């Protein structure tokens, strides 16, 4: 059957969630490009503990018991959200930033070169 | 001023221009769970790279020359297309898992014993 | 005056974890992109000590003690993975070094 | 039988890569969050060599001289920001890793 995304939240909608969250707490101090691009690596981390003595021959995630597959969502999530975080402290539009990739992406790797 | 991600492209949008990307150049062989989460680290290597020497007190990114600034909005986007395919690939409802992880964080965190 | 103890070598902590390893059946475990992926886990614990760091607070040779203990063990995980990685690709990580720090005089000249 | 060489030792590779930085006025460039950063960075570069290998393809004992090159170039890297991370941090890098090992054991009982 086809796997799809949920349509929101949105990457705006993402950005402006986490920004509530994190100005109800003081936190914007904390939020400094460096700071957030640390714990960025931090979660990155927590992504690679869950696959770091899985084989690639054996079943995949989907495969995973309930509590490995919510520590992926989980870790997944953590991942996407500091990237966002960081993106807009950097004033990076980030959903327009990722069309201007994929059309260098495009050229760099032409179908008729693969 | 305040800053905002453009509407578009969504984490769905995303996800069907880079499996159309992929699917278009035979590479869906490639995408499995362990090579895309290493091909993240190196992407998040590129974004780290961009970051190491440049002190926290001067001027951030938003200073950064052109090259410098361009170079910034593709690492991000490189970690984003990766991360979106990961999730794909793990069968993970991105957009929805964020939600969770939000609550989650908001249990973790009240806003009272910050 | 700093210095790091002239033992363990390199050589010495490959030796240790090879049998810390053996003992317990994990070479099957140890495949290099395992051992790869498990560094970048140890990289990860070892940014979660500085992420929330601000300039102005104490650096880490002023860190408390409980600060410091998790600091010596991070770079310590970080390390024996990465020696476990060389060792695992058959790669003479000492003598690599010599050969990348002649390559660093050359790209980077005074 | 696969063995590092003896030679240089972590004490060895602090004090030449100290002395490389020294030569070139770097010691204000190597704080400890940019020297983190940094082995992220390299951490990346390594990565970056096995990220589309196949299980069925040969490993890395087996692989082109190019690409053994490449990998002893980035596992030095780490190594070179490590111990200059260690350092900065008066971290006593090789004694840290005996003492972590102690706690692995207890961590890992057979
Ligand atoms: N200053 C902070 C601290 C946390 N957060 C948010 C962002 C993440 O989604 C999440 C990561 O912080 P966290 O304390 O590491 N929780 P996590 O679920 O990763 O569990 P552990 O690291 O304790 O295993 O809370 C934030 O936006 N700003
Ligand atoms: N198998 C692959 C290879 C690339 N890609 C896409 C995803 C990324 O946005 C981007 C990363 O691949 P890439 O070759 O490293 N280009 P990048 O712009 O990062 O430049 P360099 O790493 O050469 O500096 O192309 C992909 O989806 N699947
Ligand atoms: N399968 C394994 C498990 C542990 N080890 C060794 C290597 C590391 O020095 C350390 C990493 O294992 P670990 O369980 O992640 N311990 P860690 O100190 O990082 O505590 P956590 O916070 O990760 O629970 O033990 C190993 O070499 N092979
Ligand atoms: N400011 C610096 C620059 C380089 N170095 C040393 C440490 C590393 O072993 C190596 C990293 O610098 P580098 O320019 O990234 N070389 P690298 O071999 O990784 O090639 P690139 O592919 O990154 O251009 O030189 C340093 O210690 N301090
Ligand atoms: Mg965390
Ligand atoms: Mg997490
Ligand atoms: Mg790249
Ligand atoms: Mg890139
Ligand atoms: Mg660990
Ligand atoms: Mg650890
Ligand atoms: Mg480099
Ligand atoms: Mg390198």
């Amino acid at each position: 059957m086809p796997f799809r995304f949920s349509p929101e939240p949105t990457l705006e909608d993402i950005r402006r969630l986490h920004a509530e969250f994190a100005a109800e707490r003081d936190w914007e101090q904390f939020h400094q490009p460096r700071n957030l691009l640390l714990a960025l690596v931090g979660e990155v981390g927590e992504l690679a503990e869950l696959f770091q003595w899985k084989s690639d021959t054996e079943p995949g995630p989907q495969a995973w018991p309930p509590k490995e597959r919510a520590a992926l969502q989980e870790e997944l999530s953590d991942v996407l959200i500091y990237l966002v975080a960081l993106a807009a402290r950097c004033h990076v539009d980030l959903p327009q930033a990722v069309i201007s990739k994929m059309d260098t992406n495009r050229q760099r790797y032409p179908v008729h070169l693969s």
